[PDB]
This record gives C-alpha cells, structure tokens and sequence, in this order.
C-alpha cells in the first residue's frame, strides 16, 4: 500500500512571511564561490577532475549538521574509449524511511578534443551547485528530519563518450535504475524495491543561460509542474525575484511532446514520476567551448534557487 502514497501526497503551503525567509536564507554569492567554481574544471569519467568534482561534493554535504549518508556506486562499463569506471554520488537523509523525495543532476562533463576546456557551466556544474546550495540553505530545517525523506543524486556518466546512442549515453543513470530497481526497500519487504521509494525525481539539466522555458513534460508529475509555477508567481509578487518578469515565466504549462533522453529515462521507464527541469531550447551555449561560467545568468540561478527550495520545503512539510 505504501507505494501508493506519492499519489496522494499533499504540499504544505508556506504563507508569505516563510517565502521571505527561504528567499532570505539562500545566497547566491556564496554558492558561486564555494559550490559552483570548484565544480568549473574538466570533469569527465576517470578525469582527474571527476575524482576532484566528487570530492568537492562529498565534502560540501559533509559538513552540514543534517544527517547526510553518502553511498558511491561504483562500476565498470564498455565505452568507445575502452572500459571506464563510473562512480554516482548518493546523498541520502533518512536512509530506511519508505519514501525520499529525490533531487538529481550529472556531475560529469563532457570531453572534447584537446585552448579551451569544456567545464559544462549550465551542464551540469550550475545543477550540482545549486543542490548542494539547497542542502545549505535548508540544512537548519533538514536537520529536524532526524514516511518521507529527501534524497540527492549526482549521476557520473551521463554523456556521450563519442556519438549519443542508447549504449554510449547515460551510464551512470541506467546503472544506478537497475541497481535501485533490483534492491528491496525497506530491507527485508517483499516486492518493494528502492525504486518505489522514489516519490520523485526531479531532474536538474541545463541551468544557468538567460530566460530558460521548462515546458510540463509529463502528466503524472504535472500537478507538481503548477507548484512550480505557482511558487515562481507567488515570489515574483512578493517581490522576491530579481529581474525577472511575469511574460518572460520559467515554468509554461504547455508540453514537448518529443522525447528529451536524460539520466530520468532509466528511471521514468520503469514507472518512477519525473519533474525534468530541463530548458526547452537548450542553452544556445549548448555544448560548445562558450558553455562557461561568462555566460551564466547569476539571477536567474538565484531565482531558480529559492523556487526549487519553497518547492522541496513544501514538498517535505517543512
Ligand atoms: C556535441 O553534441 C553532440 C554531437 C554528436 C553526438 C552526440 C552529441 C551530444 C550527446 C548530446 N546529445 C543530447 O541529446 C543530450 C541530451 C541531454 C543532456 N543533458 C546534458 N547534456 C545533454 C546532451
Ligand atoms: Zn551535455
């Protein structure tokens, strides 16, 4: 019966002093220099960046006062490069709790030929900041989680070693979906597997230009798409946005109706619910050298930060 409940699942709606204080609590100066500039560095799979990425992450989460446990799975997969090995990063408050709300992101980037680097500024170093920014911002309140938890998941591996296909694409991803999917949760159930216990994953992609548009991929997950939409309204009226318009709206309610592959695909298959905050287009920036720190839009991530933390604070009752 308990895998039911994400479908009944209610927000707690935060009234507008608690707005302002999560609009407060959350500083996008100091996500900049301590969560996002280690992250802009070479970073793909077995990289000495990618050993470097996954340090800083780990390191960020473990110095929060909340409970965090870290779990990296490693493995080995074929690639057009020869074998590589692959490490996700798992984050996870309240591990036995039946439930985790589950936010994700890849923290590797894509390799390109060899005076320009590719850092992947909005591919995804900003996602990875602003989760681990979030897990700062709400530590406090996080802290008094101590049958519903939350969950972050930075993917290794997501791109493409040479030409995006099935089997060079999403590595990390389709691994960590069938680990989760083949592992009883709670320990001991019959049945259930770690992927019921998704409630759901919100997959962060390709943040960081100017005026993204994330469109309402997905029915079963389109109510908790308004949400969003209404938390970005609410806090624009509030004033708590900066540079930011009512005609220019982050979250449309109209859908894609393609098919955007990401690291959700492993994960959507096999029935779990997916908000993918993913901008439809893509960054113009999108995988070329420019896709830097240079083009980023510090407001906007700034806005992007306290709707993301309204939503998961109300997603949480907390
Ligand atoms: C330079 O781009 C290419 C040229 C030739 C062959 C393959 C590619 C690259 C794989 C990418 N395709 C994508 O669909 C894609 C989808 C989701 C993503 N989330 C972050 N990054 C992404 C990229
Ligand atoms: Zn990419």
């Amino acid at each position: 019966a308990w895998p039911e409940e994400k479908n009944y699942h209610q927000p707690a709606i935060l009234n507008s002093s608690a707005l302002r204080q999560i609009a407060e609590g959350t500083s996008i100066s100091e996500m900049w220099q301590n969560d996002l500039q280690p992250l802009l560095i070479e970073r793909y799979p077995g990289s000495p960046g990618s050993y470097a990425a996954r340090q800083h992450i780990m390191q960020r989460i473990q110095r929060l006062q909340a409970d965090w446990v870290l779990e990296i799975d490693t493995f080995l997969s074929q690639t057009p490069e020869g074998e590589r090995s692959f490490s996700n990063i798992i984050s996870t408050l309240n591990p036995t709790a039946k439930r985790h709300l589950v936010l994700a992101c890849h923290y590797d980037s894509k390799y390109f030929s060899h005076n320009r680097v590719f850092v992947g500024a909005t591919d995804s170093a900003v996602p990875c900041a602003m989760m681990l920014e979030l897990a700062r911002a709400l530590d406090k309140k996080l802290l008094s989680l101590k049958d519903l938890s939350l969950q972050l998941i930075f993917f290794d591996g997501e791109e493409a070693f040479l030409h995006w296909s099935p089997q060079d694409s999403l590595y990390g991803s389709r691994h960590l979906a069938a680990k989760m999917a083949s592992t009883p949760h709670p320990p001991g159930a019959r049945g259930t597997s770690q992927l019921h216990g998704m409630d759901l994953l919100v997959l962060l992609d390709l943040i960081g230009a100017p005026n993204p548009t994330f469109p309402n991929f997905f029915p079963n997950s389109a109510r908790w798409f308004e949400r969003l939409q209404a938390i970005e309204h609410e806090l624009h009226e509030l004033g708590l946005l900066k540079d930011h318009s009512l005609e220019g709206r982050y979250f449309q309610n109209y859908s894609y109706g393609g098919v955007i592959q990401d690291d959700h695909i492993p994960f959507l298959r096999r029935g779990v619910p997916v908000l993918h905050l993913i901008p439809s287009p893509f960054p113009e920036v999108w995988h070329t050298m420019d896709d830097n720190e240079e083009n980023l839009d510090e407001s906007t991530i700034d806005n992007l930060n306290k709707i993301l933390q309204v939503f998961v604070l109300e997603y949480l009752h907390l």
